[PDB]
């Protein structure tokens, strides 16, 4: 008495996969406030 | 005065079997924006 | 003794296929509060 | 088997354009501790 | 072999015309704890 | 086809009439701490 | 052709009344951590 | 219509009386700090 | 041409004076998480 | 006139044994940024 | 004119007798997550 799922796996893994890229998409981005946020640092010490 | 039932249990075992597989299939892209949920406050924090 | 249901998938394709517009519709407003969310906090962090 | 979804991003541009300007509406904002974030530093390092 | 639904519309248009005021009568309600929301940022900063 | 919101902005108003008021009662507490702040600086600094 | 809705708003305005008093009980609670939230704040300063 | 609400106000009244008992336990422990934040100073100074 | 319909509000007013009954009885144990609720607060605001 | 749920509690039992697991996955994790975060600040104070 | 329900009580007391073991069994299983949940929030807070 099957349904035909077939189409959701094949749907989700692009999902899934997707994720990973807008993931590795926002880190390429707060590694900018994490690297300007102590030679800030430096310059206010000296 | 019986009626033949037995393709009933026949057809929801597989559909009741199906549904850990597409149970499985969601928790594998949960854990996308667990781990990534806090590798962001990491880079956050310091 | 069939009823034809041609009409249905052909109702419904144009549905399914509707539905990734507003969609993708949604994604590019959500965007808008990602990027506001953390240019918001550069300028408090500095 | 169509819906008109027409008023649909008709509504949401309206919406996601509206959302550029409550966002540039607080950058004007968060840049009054910015510049008055360190114009204290002058006059406490002197 | 029509009905007429001549009322619906009538009925709905003064429903969703009456649903934008109800939309701005609360954006002039969340715009207080915005701007209270910062002016006790500048208070806490100097 | 109307219903009644004359009820609505006679209670918002009230609302957001109210909201100056905890506004203006937090303010009364925030200067406690800006000029506790820098007498103290005064007698740190001779 | 009427039926009797008099037990109506002589059921709800009961309730709209209470509904004031359970809203009053809950600003009682809620100053508590104001009050507190802030003479933390000058012993930290000081 | 009514609905006794008699136990509300008899159950919070308990609770927004008991936590002036923990707003004030916090305030003998905050003090700590407070005087020996100081009598540091002293030592540092001569 | 009647039909004794006396046992009908003999039965109902059992009925609807019961269910003020539990109606009450909920009431005591929402209450529950409504102290609960915030003297959770307390200890995090401390 | 029951139903053999007997198959219930050996599902959820399996289910609930197996979330103490990837409970306990995830404090081995938490920790990398509880002793990360202080041994930057050692090399900060000096 | 009876007909013998002396089965049903005996079947359902069975049920509802039943009902508080697999209500009791997933009280075992949310207090994983009730613990977990608190002690996660231990170490980011150090």
């Amino acid at each position: 008495g099957v349904i035909d799922t077939s189409a959701v796996e094949s749907a989700i893994t692009d999902g899934q996969g997707d994720m990973k890229a807008i993931g590795g998409y926002i880190v390429g981005a707060l590694v900018i406030l994490a690297v300007a946020g102590l030679i800030y640092s430096m310059l206010r010490k000296a």
